[PDB]
DNA sequence: AGGGTGGGTAGGGTGGGTTTT
DNA sequence: GGGTGGGTAGGGTGGGTTT
């Protein structure tokens, strides 16, 4: 990836107009990181790819150069729902922009074809779906005449990861986008994406066959976010009492988001928050757009303070004043938590990202990812983040962002960097060998053990048939033992076994593959605990 | 890829039943290459991947091992249309096999669930779509019960390339198949595909979590095939006259296939064969499936001695006695020609694969391949194959199948190996310098040159506005002028320019990027012609 | 929006228990 | 069907091009 330091300057001939346009029509004071760098590249008539997290400010990077240059700027966008969002703010700001898709009516298409060749037109941005390029000979005909007339001057490829079959949401219609610049060379092209893997970019650069393209990446770090992991209470009705105590005590009157695992959690937390005086909402997949668009308005217009949903929020209008993102259960992966929690504090003021870590959540979510090839493995990354108490939460998230994460320091903006004066590391081998005793007795008695059943027999609870006749209880609180077993699960000394039935996939605990290392007398397993 | 030499033996303990089941139940005489090798690996309880060309006989490699083992063998298949084709052959040989999909009737699922646990069941093969694994908790429950009862013993994954997001026709449900051996470890799995690229295969091994896996590839070479390229006549009436004299002269009474470029050509060649006494074929994409299944029966029962089909003549075509594959125009790529022409001579007797090369075809196909990644580059591979007159056609086909093509010799069954003539190299610079003078004069007058307009002005015909006022005609046949210009097009001394209009993609010829090398008086471009 | 000693051969998966198109 | 018949104009579900 190229170095953008040499482009963060305001001495170009267009710098006078870009700074003018930035403040008076877009109503923004300064540039976000790499906004100025990328804008300088497009106005100089060269190719640029921009990697920036969702909500980073990618929309401005091709809207602004259109307003200080002539013609329209063509924006390739994968979805109509996203294109309508862009038109709502562009037409709000007094900028003339329109959109074209397969569903556009007959009367509307005639009006835009008219404006695409009128030199006296005010149209500066024309959004189209990739079908309008590959599967429309007519639109390609009008682009050809507009290019000959110097009316088609810039190209914008939003969500450029769809070019590569390596990147998520690969569209076969998106691979055709290489045809634009080969026949329209004088028009600059810009690519935008949230996916950071470099090899997907280079494949997009080959399909979008300009190899000599500058590639800028913004710092995926959000310094105004505070990350924290709290233990999830065993009793649910006591937990939701603790939620209101935190909302009222910390975030009184400020809007936020609550992420839950399942749809039944999303609704039950909503109505149980409303009864306690917190205006809540649900955003989980089904109902009628009309009856789950109101909740968007009610949250934007602040009739409701929190939106308790399951994961499909996708809610940036930049939602600028989001002060807190509390998770009821952990997200499926680290790339899911960063995306979901990263929607807070878009005003760059201090916002909180709170994750509630529950031992029961590990196995219910693990049971459902068994059809994602790396599902449990991505989940264990999230669980490792939860049980980790000694490292900066920002550094744990950074391990998934190798190419796009800058080394900027936490500066005491995580749970672990303020609290937690120094540690000690203790041996936990005997507890691991103890757990094998209950699992080996279960194999002898043809009994299968749920995670709950394993703790019970360990403590001296549950079926006496499952008890180890001479094994003594560990004399530790149940919250510590739920963190001991999960460590053995992450460390692969214990493994998850799944049983498929008609209703659901239920997770059991069985002896792990690394338990044979305990036959070695010199083997030692350790955990980092508090001294 | 692993070496199957140590496995090409019939002295294993199960070999007594293999020879019996192969000849007495499947009613076939001899194993095809790698059929015996792969079966020996499966019967030893080891996972194996088999790469074999389409129509090579990979289907037998999991049908036979089911008959020598207890219980059924589970076959993962991507399409209902493919499973129905196999079940027809399964029913006629007297082996009980069934299939399951989302459209299966409520009565049918209740019957198969019963057989999946009946120790006295006759069922030996159970075909399912990937939805029955990923999106069916109930079928997974019964697969789970069948595994404990030792009735579920083998796993078959047909079209395994769909697991990888790199391979064509990718299904997201195929990435979930990693659960099969993850939860059914004692059951062996076999993977099958027609795509040979190694990175897709290694991805499939990780997707289904078998890193320890044998990988066999069959020789994509078909020695019984004769490859030939003939020049296409200018008049379409004389071409069909030359086609009929080929069927009558060489291929009297035996069935074959004719592939055409366009849908209009398929129906025009059809009716022109009927009037000349040739039993027609009519294969297209837009007619009712009733018609699609008709042309198969009349072709299978030899009521028609040809199916003059378009691209996608519809493989699961399994007709062994196809003695000729005449192409009316060239295929889109080399990977497409091998697939289309390879459907001849499955009885291992000498069949001909003849391609007709037309100068007008180069640009008609170019207009449809310039809209998708890379194919115009793939199209030039075919044109290079056509104009090549000194190299074995088997070597030209081999260059696209590097990893899976054995160096076994042609033995004089291709167009270039029987011509027995060789030639020196002649200079063609003046003709290239001549063509540039006409292309630059057209650009000065703001006129664009079609391929036809370029030939006319060169010969001294066509519009006088386009003549050079000198540059007296080359006095060579138009057949030479077509192959000289196309050679300059491959060598990039000429390039294709496209104009998009409301009805068509029109290809034009313009000065190429390598024309600047002709400013050097020492530059020489040469062509090989016949001596 | 139930629980798994209530059962999965006659109870079935659109009856319900687990997130995006 | 043909492109000097035209595309600020007639529209592409009217037809000239691959599953
Ligand atoms: N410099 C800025 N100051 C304030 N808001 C900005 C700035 N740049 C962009 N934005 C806003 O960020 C919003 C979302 O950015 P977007 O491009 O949607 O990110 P994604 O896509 O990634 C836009 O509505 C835009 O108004
Ligand atoms: N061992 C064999 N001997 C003779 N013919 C065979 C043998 N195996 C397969 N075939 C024939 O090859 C034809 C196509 O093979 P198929 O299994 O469809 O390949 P795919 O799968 O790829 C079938 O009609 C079948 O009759
Ligand atoms: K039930
Ligand atoms: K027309
Ligand atoms: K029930
Ligand atoms: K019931
Ligand atoms: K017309
Ligand atoms: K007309
Ligand atoms: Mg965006
Ligand atoms: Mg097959
Ligand atoms: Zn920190
Ligand atoms: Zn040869």
């Amino acid at each position: 990836m190229s170095s953008p330091a040499s482009w963060n300057k305001e001495d170009f001939p267009w710098s006078g107009k870009v700074k003018d346009v930035l403040q008076n029509v877009f109503k923004l004071q300064k540039f976000r990181p790499l906004q100025l760098e990328t804008i300088n590249v497009t106005m100089s008539g060269k190719e640029v790819f921009l990697v920036m997290p969702t909500g980073g400010g990618k929309s401005l990077c091709y809207q602004l150069p259109a307003l200080c240059s002539d013609g329209f700027t063509l924006v390739i966008c994968p979805l109509i729902s996203l294109m309508e969002d862009q038109l709502m703010v562009l037409k709000q700001l007094g900028i003339s922009a329109t959109m074209l898709n397969a569903s556009s009516p007959k009367e509307h298409v005639k009006w835009v074809h008219a404006e695409m060749v009128n030199k006296n037109s005010k149209l500066k941005l024309i959004y189209v779906t990739p079908e309008k390029i590959a599967k429309s000979k007519m639109f390609m005909s009008r682009l050809e005449k507009a290019y000959e007339a110097r009316r088609f001057t810039r190209i914008a490829v939003d969500e450029v990861h769809c070019c590569s079959q390596w990147g998520h949401d690969f569209r076969p219609d998106y691979k055709a986008l290489g045809i634009l610049k080969r026949q329209f060379p004088n028009a600059s092209l810009i690519g935008l994406t949230a996916t950071a893997t470099s090899h997907v970019l280079k494949d997009a650069q080959k399909i979008l066959c300009v190899e000599k393209c500058f590639t800028f990446t913004a710092s995926f770090n959000r310094p105004n976010l505070y990350y924290e992991v709290r233990q999830k209470p065993s009793n649910t009705e006591d937990f939701i009492e603790d939620i209101v105590k935190l909302i009222n005590g910390r975030y009184k009157g400020q809007s936020g988001i609550i992420y839950c695992f399942s749809q039944k959690d999303s609704e039950q937390v909503t109505i149980s928050l409303q009864k306690l005086g917190i205006p809540a909402g649900a955003y989980h997949a089904n109902m009628e757009p009309e009856d789950k668009t109101k909740v968007h308005r009610r949250w934007a217009a602040n009739e409701i303070q929190v939106v308790v949903a399951t994961v499909a929020f996708g809610m940036g209008i930049d939602k600028p004043d989001v002060r807190f993102v509390i998770h009821h259960s952990m997200s499926k992966s680290m790339e899911n938590y960063y995306q979901e929690s990263g929607r807070a504090g878009r005003d760059d003021m201090k916002a909180d990202c709170i994750l509630y870590y529950g031992f029961g959540d590990i196995f219910r979510i693990s049971s459902m990812v068994v059809m994602e090839n790396v599902g449990q493995q991505k989940l264990y990354e999230m669980v490792s983040y939860c049980q980790n108490i000694n490292k900066c939460r920002r550094v744990l998230i950074a391990q998934h962002f190798d190419e796009v994460w800058s080394p900027e320091a936490c500066n005491k903006m995580c749970d672990n960097c303020c609290k937690e004066i120094s540690f000690e590391r203790k041996n936990v081998t005997a507890y691991c060998r103890d757990l094998i005793k209950i699992l080996k007795q279960a194999e002898d008695l043809n009994e299968k053990l749920t995670p709950l059943k394993l703790i019970d027999s360990w403590m001296g609870k549950g079926a006496s048939k499952l008890r180890v006749a001479g094994l003594a209880p560990p004399t530790l609180p149940r919250e510590d033992l739920e963190k001991i077993i999960a460590h053995f699960l992450i460390q692969q000394y214990l493994k998850e076994d799944y049983s498929f039935t008609a209703y659901a996939t239920i997770s059991y605990l069985k002896v792990g593959p690394k338990a044979n290392l305990l036959n070695n007398e010199a083997h030692v397993i350790t955990m980092r605990v508090k001294k």
